[PDB]
């Protein structure tokens, strides 16, 4: 049986702000720029459909130094960094982003037709451009996010599959990496495994995969360590509509129509997809350059940031804007000359993080250890007990105790730093180790929180 | 049932150490312990429920000699009404 932490962990009248100082990030609104040859990243992909993932650290509270130290009992409980304010900052001005593929997989506008369609050839791939699906979310947790999106699953030892044969589906759970993409109005999946044609969705997505947040699961989650706090605005419709070329893979079954005949003698490409479109964004709809205040959450535990660690997710649309940078390279003739121009695309993301975290003490007993422990070992693991005075015990005990204690202060400092156990993933890194502060006063989100709640 | 204390128990184990060794003290949280005691014996005791049922069954200390067995561990019963000895003694005690 599970509980909120509000049954063992003890809430302090002490908090602190910390807040990141300006996060930059600029590169290609496509794909990465690196050595044809090589591979380092001269320039890495930035988007608005990438998954903002933040793994913000945040010092040892038992091991910080504080005033006074009188409040809690450091032979009795362990410190923890509870989060209460949150307040994402967005500094790019709203505008919108746009991408496509210059040999997407368009057959022909089937949105509405004059006469029949003409016949397919071979590489009626065009260029075309679109607004994805406009969406803002972020959520918070002290365990990383959980995507959810489509794959091809390991089959069955049947019919070894017949080349072209469709792939076999299967929903798959991810954790959710920084830089990952978010929906864009084609829904999540291995465009990569599950579209052999590459050309089938805008490049920037093209060989990648496009996840979405396995809300339910990550709720589901009886801990809920994953998250205690989010927020979610997606919106889209039909841009246009258009017919896949290519080879039909299943065929249409005839007790569905009547025959054609002449031109029409032969079936046009049933398969048809959407144009994805965010309609218009606007300042009303603006989700974040809001404060967040976390009191209370349908989850068990309530913003105990474990570890000291946490987990800020965003995704934001709303400015991805991307310019078009153009150098000449000559400073001469009066004529333009298409050849004398190189054509670029960048685009830049603005962000800044800011929060109110408040003290917490944790009288440790066998039953809260243990269900400490049960709910996640590490916690304590990473905890340190310096040993004690065995009380009453044996002035044998004690001797000994004395002995050891005594022979722990030789000035050996040989800890072996752990390792991060989630290493194979990699997101936004975060320090923030030495911004924390107490005059909340000298800080906006301080102000606000502080007046906010009064006292 | 019998109260286990120091003099307790050496007095038994004194007597005859089976008696002791025989039963089974599971381990058990100590009092006050510090955090670290306590910690660790979370940890083992945790650890002692790994559905690992490997225990060694002791050797009949009398395997030498033999004489008729007489198994009960399943003929035990609480409402002795229903046996003339119960009867007997029950009512014989009276309460």
């Amino acid at each position: 049986k599970v509980v909120s932490t509000d049954e063992y962990v003890a809430r302090t009248n002490i908090y602190y702000h910390a807040g990141t100082s300006r996060l930059l990030a600029v590169g290609h609104p496509y794909f990465p720029i690196k050595k044809p040859n090589n591979n380092k990243i001269l320039v890495p992909k930035v988007s608005g459909l990438q998954y903002r993932v933040f793994r913000i650290h945040l010092p040892d509270p038992n091991k910080f130094g504080f005033p006074d130290t009188s409040f809690y009992n450091p032979d009795t409980q362990r410190l923890v960094w509870a989060c209460v304010g949150v307040e994402v900052g967005r500094g790019q001005p709203l505008g919108v982003g746009i991408s496509g593929h210059p040999l997407l997989n368009k057959l022909d506008d089937t949105e509405n037709a004059s006469a029949y369609a003409a016949n397919a050839g071979v590489d009626n791939r065009e260029c075309i451009s679109m607004d994805y699906k406009q969406t803002q979310l972020c959520l918070i947790g002290c365990k990383p996010p959980i995507g959810e999106h489509w794959g091809k699953g390991s089959p069955c030892t049947q019919v070894a599959v017949q080349p072209g044969d469709c792939p076999p589906l299967e929903l798959i759970n991810t954790v959710i990496q920084d830089g990952d993409m978010v929906d864009t109005g084609f829904g999540a999946m291995d465009f990569t495994t599950l579209q052999a044609n590459k050309s089938e969705v805008p490049l920037d997505i093209c060989t990648s995969i496009c996840k979405y947040p396995d809300y339910i699961k990550m709720v589901s989650e009886p801990y809920g360590d994953s998250l205690f706090f989010y927020l979610r605005r997606e919106q889209m419709f039909v841009r246009h509509l258009f017919n896949r070329a290519g080879t039909v893979g299943e065929n249409v079954p005839d007790d569905l129509y009547i025959k054609g005949s002449g031109s029409t003698a032969n079936l046009a490409s049933s398969n048809y997809f959407p144009t994805p479109s965010g309609s218009m964004v606007t300042s009303d709809a603006q989700i974040f350059n809001k404060p967040y205040w976390l009191q209370r959450a349908q989850g068990h535990n309530n913003g105990i940031c474990w570890g000291n660690q946490l987990f800020v997710t965003v995704v934001d649309t709303t400015r991805s804007t991307n310019m078009s940078l153009c150098a000449a390279i000559s400073t001469s003739e009066t004529t333009y000359k298409n050849t004398n121009f190189k054509e670029y695309l960048r685009h830049g993301e603005e962000y800044d993080l800011q929060f109110i975290f408040q003290l917490c003490k944790i009288t440790l007993t066998a039953d809260v250890m243990t269900y400490i422990h049960s709910m996640n070992s590490t916690i304590l693991e990473d905890w340190n007990f310096g040993l004690q005075p065995p009380p009453g015990g044996t002035l044998e005990d004690t001797y000994r105790f004395v002995t050891s204690q005594a022979i722990a202060c030789q000035k050996h400092t040989p800890p072996a730093p752990k390792e991060d156990p989630l290493k194979k993933y990699t997101f936004w890194e975060v320090n923030l180790k030495e911004k924390f502060s107490a005059d909340l006063d000298q800080f906006p989100l301080g102000r606000k929180f502080l007046l906010q709640l009064g006292l």
